[PDB]
């Protein structure tokens, strides 16, 4: 043609088929064949999705994922359909069913969790459901008086065996508990992990993303595998991985998350006459969390920064995590401004070979920088639909507007991908992806 | 709500949902429970419905079908799913795969024909097709070349076998196949139909809508059932129907549709360069028909008469099968200007009652008219398509444009319902019906 | 005839070209014929209708009203239009001419002020600046430097001339400064206002609209023009006003507006690099006029109220104007649910009679309510815009696109009225509103 | 910066505001600056921009235009603005109030005549009317009782004066009257017009648009200045000048769009019930032209010839006016296949260089092709529009939504050029050209 690109009513109807076809009756796959599972974040995002399609089904999506739920509340990353192969780590890996005191008796699960966006997918579904009337709102509530116990296990279970010390900050036992796997974040604490005798195995991711310039490298991917060894050895146990751990870190933008979540599951409480305790003390993590995410920025820039546990040390990068402040609030008049002339300089949404103004998943001036790499440098709709949604909710109306007017833009042709080159558009990673549906359509409201 | 309609996207989003839903792998239902098989000219509409989400699965839709075809060409009108029930007649009692000789071996069919749609929906994934790029236009390219000689296999079945005397009009030998089952059409041929002794048999059909104002009643079944019996008593023979099956009537509906699908498929076949005697025999059919319906046609009205073969006379009611020459082209001018007075006036769209102006099945002002009862005056989202898209080949853009508009309104609430109340626009018949979801889908381009 | 309304780019195209006909040139009438030419704080809309169209017409229309600015910042209420009649009182009642020391003189203009929605203009020209490259950029930065100092002599006129005592309330001497003229929250004060020798007058307000029950009475209008003798009669002068007026009333939502543009306007001044000094003095009077607001409120609904400085006494109606706590921010978290849940229950948008989900002007279960009399009832879309910016500015996504929608909707009509009757719909006072179509444009976007 | 198109909404607002801008009162200038007064068949555009803004302005265009037409039924094709200038030639280099027998006396007007597309104009207003209710569709009504038999008199003047020897082609005597001023079409015929004692003149045009590769060359204006003193000499008589005319040719084009407005005028007198002489006299004439734009045809590309009536010669040109019979049909089947293929191939619209699908005014192949030149290259939303509304009328549906489409792409940009380079897209000519916004606010709708 001479435009391969969709119109609104096109783009949203092949949105809608694709997360139709990913769906296996009561869990969506985060993606047909890369991701033939349900994972903990993506569910959430599908459910919002589904929101405007069907309340009922939406509920449904995060009604299978807290079945899955722990026995101390953690809500684990991947909730393994079953019978299914071709993803690697699988059940047999993990071995949860077997070592885990607290795993689930009708699931299959892993054994590392992430981050804690549920609460913003249950608003959303709320928000469409009085929109829908009588009988739809009556389906959303029933699901609160179902769940909301599930729920606040869940908040309690990070804010107590995640943030031991009380310092407001997630510990992560996992780089993949950050849902950014290969995250220059890591590379300082990752390059302490030293594998041990650690069991054959053979990928396959790199099966079907047969690039190796999208996806970690071998050596990336043993030290991802040793550290389930570690955990497999003390079969799971909260209390014990502190000791044994070789990766321990403190995440911010995980952090900034759940302050967030506690913040919006808090408001919901209050809409529905929750336990008075309940939400007082999910405004008591809101802001302890709220607060640790600002104790770790950068006194002149705002630019939140991680901390390696095991080395005692700030971790400085350049990747899109500084930017965690923006999302939860709490800074400083002054340091949010200059976080945000970051945000919107050259370093990151203003760099000048942008195709978009999105937001890089890591600096392109960044010497870790690398344009096809997965999280090394590319474009993630999902952090673009996470960004433009907490803007709007801090009332930067016209910031939100135009993150969600970029990402419609790259997302028009189709391809739904997980991620985009940042310098040419060029859809990278899985096609098909459930996560790059559910924020178009949820833009497109 | 204050309003508890749907923007265009949302509307295509759930309509795409909808679709995908329906799907059972190579075919799509009709409806979910009301029609839990693949039905003929409603695979036809999904393959349109399913074109802007995947010229592929639609293509698949329309491979499905022929691979469903009679050995002598005839299309069937249902292809039923392996082992579903909750829709009788089943092919129990059908039996056309003991009793058919030019049954297929691979499939469960029905006896019977239907409108043939299907040219339709393959200009509509060629068009679809040709603006996907180059490895898109191979799919739809490729089905031709599998399919053509298919195709002219069912138009060729039509022109010899139903039109045995070269009258330029279909004979139908059961109310289904004209696909307006209870019309008022052929309430006077079905009452020289005399049921003997019929075997015992228990409705699906009313089990599942329960109104019995919405489906036709049980003497009317009675009679359909019987009709049946004498197409087994004779093995399905084309040759030997005649001579033994009390309904026979020429259905000018069916044949203006017939004459419209021959005209595409010719223009196709010279688009593609198929056997110039295919493409010469289509158009010669495509006229045949065309002035076959025009010889039924009241000298002052323009309306198109049906003709009863046993009576020897011409059906004379007030439904919306006068207007059959609108869509086929044919009339003197003076002519064709009565008809679309008629079509636009108050016996038809210009009824001051109507909620829309769209095109009731029955016209409120005859003494046969019934605001609920399946054909006898409900609107139908399949008519305002059918008319909308002949409009506009026609030359009428915007008769074809305020069609379209007043179904997309009709079709705003989200019902996707089979038919609609002429007069308080309430949903009617099967909800999910794939045919309104593909029209709203082609509908918002 | 089934269905009166626009779609979306036909309702933009119909604003659009109400807009440029209500153009004279450098000014833009607020209405055809009733208000004949340039209203201060329509004229802030006006800006924000044509930023979409031009946003150097827009800058034209901000730096036309700030050339009538007065000697010590005022900016007038009305701008006369040379050489027009047809409104009453025009430049010769008034006198400002002859008599007002602080009159400009290129100019005619009102001697009374009006709401500060000026810094709300300017930054939706500055958004729209930013989307369309260098030379528009050029344009809207050169504006900020030529008025940025009138811009301030506005605010400062208003912090250190009518709120005389820091109070954080802005004083008003005319319920016309409040722009909601007959509003029930001015009739006790309006009740101890007894004119004296009051020189002869014709209206002309109710000879452009004849229905009586649309507009104030004569018993209003006398009042409304013995105010101005007043003032007259002591020269315009700010210092004198105190000692001999009549009326004096705290102004609750003026001062919340007040609030909002010192935030909006200061934060231009830090993005623009505007003296430090001015944006100190902004932020100092964004927060006493918060405070100021929030002193007013009551304590179990958190319900503004105005303040009668005559009587020494607060006023309590039931109007829209209770809601000014919602716009600037201020109150205590608990005491903002419960006025949110005035706002959105039974009172107001939640009124089971009512067509839109919108804010009536009072509540419809008042004593005061009258569905068609100005602002003692009806729907302005006035109301609606600035409460979905500024809930959008709160964070209030969901909130300020409820709003959004319902205005959109009741706007569909194209009759683009002043002001809407709350149960139906019936569209009042003039057609043809600069201000109503400029909220159109900017929803639309 | 990264995307400076226009959303749907603001283009039409865009649109709306620009045609409204051009407006002097009872006229719309062809544009701003470089074409200050009215043009004929511009003013039937711009009634078509007008009608979904306001039916009765849109009628005031057409009744200003038709209030200039000279007594012998001619429709000048410059109505001049009272004292404005700039333009030239203006009224007193063309001598009609002194010279013209047959000129208007309350109007000043040029003394030759342009394409009728006068009746689409009233078609579209009249579809428009139709939609809008009662009152609006009497304002319609009225203008064809005043008008009609003006508008019979303008295509009887075509008919009988330009056609004068019934070979149901148009004959021109200037290039001016096909509004194609410098198309390769006339270089023949111009080549045979040799200029005497010319008065002296100095061009406007290119003080304007500067750019001389954008505009005709001062020998080409030489030309057309020296035709206006022949029809001087002979005081505009149409009864002299093919003794006298130095340029005198048959256009297909034009005559295409007589056939096409006269059936169009028929069929609007039908529907209103006009007396059925006219009606009959419209559908003799658009059969006559039909069939003398056939006669023209290529044997095997089916491709239109102008007609050189001095030397008795075709003109073959590789212009966009040989797909003149796709405009009023009457090609046998299997020529008009080629006369599409030619328009949809490598020469025309699928040539692999150009940026949008759309009909280059001169074949980018041809050697007489220049990509600025005004008619010898480049892309024109006139001729988008007028292919794409025929083609509809045609039955072409998709044919025309994908001109519409590729229209509505390059007019995103909001340049509201008069018309664009094919290659790069750069808009050239004049901006803020009323026919490209009213073709913008015809598509959009």
């Amino acid at each position: 043609p001479h435009d391969p690109s969709f119109t609104p009513t096109q783009l949203a109807a092949r949105a809608a088929y694709l997360l139709r076809g990913n769906d296996l009756g009561t869990m969506t796959t985060a993606a047909p064949l890369l991701y033939p599972h349900m994972w903990s974040w993506d569910a959430a995002f599908v459910a919002i999705g589904l929101a405007p399609l069907s309340v009922e089904r939406a509920v449904v999506e995060l009604d299978t994922l807290l079945s899955a739920q722990w026995r101390n509340g953690m809500i684990p990353h991947i909730v393994f359909a079953n019978g299914v192969d071709g993803y690697f780590p699988g059940p047999a890996r993990w071995a949860t069913a077997t070592l885990a005191d607290n795993a689930p008796r009708n699931r299959l699960t892993s054994g590392i969790t992430q981050p804690p966006v549920h609460a913003i997918a249950v608003q959303r579904i709320l928000e469409h459901a009085r929109t829908r009337g009588r009988s739809t709102r009556a389906v959303a509530e029933a699901f609160l008086d179902r769940r909301w116990g599930d729920l606040m296990r869940w908040h309690r279970w990070l804010a107590e065996c995640r943030d031991r010390n009380e310092r407001g900050r997630i510990t992560l036992y996992h780089g993949w508990e950050s849902g950014m796997d290969n995250s220059p974040r890591w590379d300082s604490a990752y390059a302490n992990v030293v594998p041990g005798k650690l069991p054959e195995y053979q990928r396959a991711d790199n099966v079907i993303i047969t690039d190796p310039s999208q996806r970690p490298s071998d050596g990336e991917y043993d030290r991802y595998l040793w550290l389930l060894e570690e955990m497999k050895a003390v079969r799971y146990d909260d209390e014990r991985l502190p000791s044994v751990m070789s990766f321990q870190v403190e995440d911010v933008f995980f952090s900034a998350i759940f302050s967030v979540a506690c913040q919006v599951l808090a408001e919901i409480g209050e809409d529905y006459k929750r336990p008075h305790a309940d939400v007082k003390d999910l405004y008591l993590w809101a802001e302890r969390f709220r607060a640790g995410v600002v104790e770790t920025t950068d006194q002149r820039t705002g630019a939140a920064r991680d901390f390696d546990v095991l080395a005692e040390k700030w971790l400085v990068t350049e990747t899109a995590a500084q930017f965690a402040p923006l999302l939860c609030g709490g800074l400083p008049h002054d340091r949010e401004r200059a976080l945000l002339k970051l945000l919107e300089g050259p370093r990151f949404c203003g760099h000048p070979d942008l195709k978009y103004g999105l937001i890089p998943s890591t600096s392109p001036v960044s010497r870790d920088f690398r344009p096809r790499e997965y999280w090394r440098g590319p474009v993630w709709p999902v952090l673009t639909w996470l960004f433009s949604w907490c803007f709007a909710r801090r009332g930067w109306a016209e910031r939100a507007r135009l993150l969600r007017q970029e990402g419609l833009r790259q997302a028009s042709d189709g391809s739904f991908a997980e991620y985009y080159e940042p310098f040419t558009g060029e859809p990278l990673g899985s096609m098909q992806f459930s996560w790059t549906a559910a924020a178009v359509l949820d833009w497109l409201g």
